[PDB]
RNA sequence: GGAGGAGGAGGA
RNA sequence: GGAGGAGGAGGA
């Protein structure tokens, strides 16, 4: 994981 | 440095 | 949190 | 670029 990790929600 | 590193321009 | 830079809109 | 998560607006 990452941030907000490839849990791509808005996914940046 | 990380990015735009602590270069920071606008500093998010 | 620096190992990416992918990206800066967080900063650290 | 994954080790941060600080931040997700990039994703990788």
């Amino acid at each position: 994981g990452q941030w907000n990790k490839p849990s791509k929600p808005k996914t940046n």
